[PDB]
């Protein structure tokens, strides 16, 4: 209700019906709440938490398209109310995360009526896209090494300390690589001085340096 | 007005704003019809042609996101009329095309209203987000050799006819390559007997060979 912008917008026989149907779910951490075209849950709004939206080669490799906080809201895990999203996605909780889950009938409802919930839905998709071509532009025009930087500064600012608990598959599934690849810039970052290595920690050592790297 | 299907949904004001607001348009090869934030024209419906959009590097190099054909609609030229598009394209037409183009402002003010307008820019956005992200796949998930493999199989069905007239440096820009490797991996290639190269162009010896490298 505070959470959701689009709520001012909405009239009184919008606002009880997604009212009345709204699910209240506490998810831990490592659970997929959406896989692909197995699930298809509903829109989902981060009162509280980090959800991940990824894709699974099918070999089991991985790469993040991208993350929602506390505010965002899901719309791929509703992909079905849409037959022209013709890609499937894995959304999982990053840490315990509180969210509301708007049912997709319901939503997809309102949204055949309603310009401004229909309008919202495509800024919603065009935030999401924006998401996904900042990623290609990264991929495409940024080296492993700017990447791993990048990574290392985007995952000490969402947990407010330069000392990472994460293992190297985590950070090769984050940017689409291979564990062993992960391992050998960590080391060639330990040695350049950049990040401490040892028992299931990364400990950013220099903070400018890694930002320099990023922007290079 | 036959290659627009929302035609039939819109009402009689609608139908006469687009109709009397209607630009034709012949662009020929190699023109730039929308460049980024510079140009917001509007949406383009092709009646006969080939578009190309695509994103440069700040040092020049290149890759296709997609291609539009006869009957397709480009949202993108428009991009201004959604402030959640937060990225720049580039749209250039790559064979002499015939195209219609529905004024941003107008297009705009008729979705604000129609919530079937609406939802229609939806299914548009999510095929052009859907067809991003088989780029992704491919650009992860398949090696060169396979993504060449696959252009040459593409250009081959577009032009009907296993004798392409391109350079080596429109495919590295297809591809978001460079031209060194591209060639390398043509006489890679000529040396497996999948292609032969000769001055201004390359013959397709082996079609079935090639797929079956898309495919690997």
């Amino acid at each position: 209700e505070n959470y959701f912008p689009l709520w001012n917008d909405l009239n009184t026989a919008q606002k009880k019906l997604i009212s009345d149907n709204l699910i209240t779910q506490h998810v831990k951490k490592g659970t997929i709440i959406h896989n692909g075209n197995m699930d298809c849950t509903g829109l989902l709004l981060v009162k509280s938490g980090q959800l991940r939206t990824y894709i699974l080669s099918d070999e089991g490799r991985e790469i993040t398209l991208y993350r929602l906080f506390d505010m965002d809201m899901c719309l791929l895990s509703a992909s079905c109310i849409m037959r022209s999203i013709q890609f499937e996605v894995t959304i999982e909780a990053e840490k315990d995360t509180d969210l509301w889950i708007i049912p997709a009938e319901i939503y997809k409802g309102i949204m055949k009526d309603s310009a401004p919930v229909a309008n919202y839905t495509n800024e919603l998709m065009a935030t999401r896209f924006s998401d996904v071509m900042w990623l290609i532009e990264q991929i495409m025009w940024k080296s492993l090494d700017k990447r791993v930087a990048s990574f290392l500064l985007e995952e000490t600012s969402i947990e407010g300390t330069n000392e990472l608990k994460i293992t190297h598959e985590t950070i090769a599934n984050h940017l689409g690589s291979h564990r062993e690849v992960i391992t050998r810039m960590l080391r060639y970052f330990q040695v350049e001085g950049l990040v401490k290595l040892s028992r299931g920690k990364i400990t950013i050592l220099d903070s400018k340096r890694l930002e320099t790297l990023q922007r290079s």
